[PDB]
């Protein structure tokens, strides 16, 4: 029993983290095979920041500007391309090692783990969830560009994300591993929203079930309720609309602790609004939304 | 910007992994050199729970009794002996993996990364701390035991803990390296008081500092206190009291914010006896325990 916010072991994503400097920006690379994969922004200067042109900055470039270490090796560049907000550095070495992996454009609500890096080694690691908004919560200084968030399911790491801006109102904002931006961000230094965001419901409803297989059980009622008048509450309180596809991804978790989805979700309902009264559910005061229902099984289950 | 609980990178220990097993009990041990360090109670059967005598039942064990296996390679035990709570078994083969290492023994309210294992495979990893009450608050299932908790310094592991049991009550008990059990428990499979589990007052001024560093103010008053006034407010709260030394290690956060010490004691005091008011701090509803004010430095300089 226990539960906690559980990131991916990291040794894998580790032995892929090197450093990319360009003129005098430096930040972290990610090497699979023989390319080395970093936030095209590594390009820019102090007077390149409210407005690039990507473009032209990557014109002035030629392979010696970009310089790779891995620890303490130097990288020789064969090759370089931008791929929207990417750049693909082409070294002559493959990387040794190189684990099976995938590129995933993840859903909102998903989690993932990112490994947070400054100058090509790794400082930590921890779990968060793409929000629905786009953005992610993350922790993340000056030189954490190019870290990345992943997924592992055995032994095959599916990199889901790369780290390159801290929007003003401190929440984070990247891309997937072709370069694409989460959400309507650009790689500008401009002041940019981030939308609303609101709470990932089926997540929430699976941290209540963790909550049940964990012993916390004081918010379970006597109570059902409807999907249709779950989701009038879940409006009011800036939480996604929960669907019959949600319901069925929480049948396992509904089967394991013989608690039907919308008599939690009654427990839910009433929760938002009475609130906890002063009291805890898994050690938290608020309603936890960072946790998938297969985020639930696994810690509940053991998959390594 | 951004404060999350962070884990250290678990590659240097994910290579120190193995499965162990005994007749038919099966947990993880750590290869480190030509050792393999694990729980004494995998020479447990269901009989030999409730009252082991581990000296009696060891004599009945030899060396090729232990099955070690290193990912699919089973290792030859050429050694066997028992250290207080764990088992310390000679391989003729040493660790390739083996990482710069220390075997040490944590004060209580110290943090550490638990890399949970299953079968020898890491399934996770997660930061805790190591509670007053010598307990810590993890995410552990059958199986489980012999998964470590450890700090890394740059290049060097220091290994603090080996989970052995879950207490009735859901929380974890285990030993240092050397097999000493933090706190008053024994591997017996019997009822064992864990103790009043109080809050590590230092960690929460740290994160609070955390919390003024990350934008969040809005708790921060116009009072001030001193240590034996605070500590009055303090017992009353199952708070650890604060000491002159917890002042010192909040030194450098109280230099960076420019708010002294018994400043933040104040704002502490003021949260406990009025509560967060429905508010939120670093996106929790409660006062967060389980980050030291080295981890806030780290989280917030990117130390690699
Ligand atoms: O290293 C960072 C950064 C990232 N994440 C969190 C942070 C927190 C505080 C300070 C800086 C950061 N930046 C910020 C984005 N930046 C950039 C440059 C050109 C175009 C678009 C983005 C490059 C430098
Ligand atoms: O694998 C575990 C275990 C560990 N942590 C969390 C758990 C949660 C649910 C179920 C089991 C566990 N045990 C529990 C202790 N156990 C043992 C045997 C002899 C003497 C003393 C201890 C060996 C088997």
């Amino acid at each position: 029993s226990g539960f906690r916010k559980m990131a991916f072991p990291s040794g894998k994503v580790e032995g892929c983290m090197v450093q990319v400097t360009c003129g005098t920006t430096t930040l972290n690379g990610l090497w699979l095979d023989d390319v080395v994969y970093c936030p095209r922004h590594v390009i820019c200067t102090s007077e390149d920041m409210l407005n690039p042109n990507y473009e032209d900055l990557l014109i002035r470039k030629s392979n010696h500007n970009f310089l790779v270490q891995a620890g303490n090796v130097q990288l020789r560049v064969i090759g370089h391309s931008m791929q929207n907000c990417v750049l693909k550095l082409k070294v002559d070495t493959a990387n040794p090692k190189t684990p099976k992996y995938k590129f995933v454009r993840i859903q909102p609500g998903q989690t993932f783990s990112v490994l947070a890096c400054y100058n090509g080694s790794p400082s930590g690691v921890y779990q968060c969830a793409m929000r629905p908004n786009f953005t992610i919560k993350g922790s993340f200084l000056n030189g954490s560009c190019g870290s990345v968030g992943f997924n592992i399911d055995y032994d095959c790491v599916s990199f889901c994300y790369m780290h390159h801006m801290e929007l003003p109102t401190g929440v984070h904002a990247g891309t997937d591993l072709e370069g694409n931006f989460y959400g309507p961000f650009v790689d500008r230094q401009t002041a940019q929203a981030a939308g609303t965001d609101t709470t990932i419901t089926v997540n929430v409803l699976a941290w209540l079930y963790a909550a049940v297989i964990n012993g916390d059980r004081w918010f379970l009622n006597r109570f059902t309720t409807t999907l249709n008048d779950f989701n009038l509450v879940a409006m009011k309180y800036n939480y996604e609309p929960l669907t019959q596809d949600h319901v069925d991804i929480l049948g396992p978790l509904s089967a394991q602790t013989g608690i039907a989805v919308l008599d939690m979700c009654a427990s839910l309902k009433e929760l938002l609004q009475n609130g906890m009264n002063g009291r805890t559910i898994l050690g938290s005061a608020l309603l936890e939304d960072e946790f998938t229902p297969f985020d639930v099984v696994r810690q509940c289950s053991g998959v390594t």
